[PDB]
């Protein structure tokens, strides 16, 4: 147990967009497996469906392509065709308001899903508690 257990209130009944308040980008998983952010709300690759594997553990998947968000051994986000250990994230409340996603596989190192102000994904080792890059708000589709 390397992290707290304050959980966000939402549910997974419907798909969502994951809005990063850092630069205001929506998390995007492209068909080729590339992950980045875009401010275009009409983009067809920003609609995501979360699901819970265990309480507080989730998969984040592209509704358009079926790919799972995953963080590799060097901290890079990618789209995975099949669910594996790199696809599980610890979903937690942060600052009594936002959702954060910590790589379960690399939880001891505090590697988060995060977007920089320019829309590029932040590599896991570059993320850490206290940054704006790691703060997301799940919006309806």
């Amino acid at each position: 147990h390397h992290h707290h257990f304050n959980l966000p209130p939402g549910n997974y009944k419907k798909p969502c967009l994951l809005y990063c308040s850092n630069g205001g980008h929506f998390l995007r998983i492209l068909p080729d497996g590339t992950v980045d952010g875009t401010r275009d709300r009409s983009d067809q690759h920003i609609q995501l469906q979360l699901s819970a594997e265990s309480v507080g553990e989730v998969y984040i998947k592209s509704t358009e392509t079926g790919q799972y968000l995953a963080m590799d051994t060097d901290g890079l986000l990618y789209g995975s065709q099949t669910p594996n250990e790199e696809c599980l994230f610890l979903e937690r409340l942060e600052e009594n308001h936002y959702n954060t996603y910590i790589s379960k596989k690399h939880a001891e190192k505090n590697w988060f899903v995060g977007l920089k102000k320019n829309g590029s994904v932040k590599r896991g080792p570059r993320t850490h508690y206290g940054q704006k890059a790691i703060l997301f708000l799940p919006l309806p589709v």
